[PDB]
């Protein structure tokens, strides 16, 4: 299992402009387009991103390259991050993932936010962590990948994914 494989599991694959668990614009494996309530600023946003007139429908080749895109972006950006570098640097490669999957979902700023149970990861005391980040929106939103990702930060396994 890699964070690959991990991302794919928690965010599906769909071809078509679809809406995410919030209501927003998506496509392929959890690629955001927008915000905006308008299909047309999605599909727009989808052109732009893809290089081509696509009329709402893309590949597979070009999903899975928006997805390597995302991926590195969010591992970049927890690396440029002065709040999440150290603890990245601090977590083991499990742990990594993790926390790469969170940023993806939420964005940097949004993990950033999770201040308190950053401090509990670096210092290893994972119980706790595990129970601090359940106090959250993110976990009442969408528990079972919530689950999924505080069992991978918990243990330190691919259990949650197996
Ligand atoms: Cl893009
Ligand atoms: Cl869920």
């Amino acid at each position: 299992m890699n964070i690959f494989e991990m991302l794919r599991i928690d965010e599906g694959l769909r071809l078509k402009i679809y809406k995410d668990t919030e209501g927003y614009y998506t496509i392929g494996i959890g690629h955001l387009l927008t915000k905006s309530p308008s299909l047309n600023a999605a599909k727009l946003e989808l052109d732009k991103a893809i290089g081509r007139n696509t009329n709402g429908v893309i590949t597979k080749d070009e999903a899975e390259k928006l997805f390597n895109q995302d991926v590195d972006a969010a591992v970049r950006g927890i690396l440029r991050n002065a709040k999440l570098k150290p603890v990245y640097d601090s977590l083991d490669a499990v742990r990594r993932a993790a926390l790469i999957n969170m940023v993806f979902q939420m964005g940097e700023t949004g993990v950033a936010g999770f201040t308190n149970s950053l401090r509990m990861l670096q210092q290893k005391r994972w119980d706790e962590a595990a129970v601090n980040l359940a106090k959250s929106r993110w976990y009442n939103q969408t528990p079972n990948r919530a689950k999924r990702v505080i069992t991978t930060f918990r243990t330190g396994t691919w259990d949650a994914y197996k």
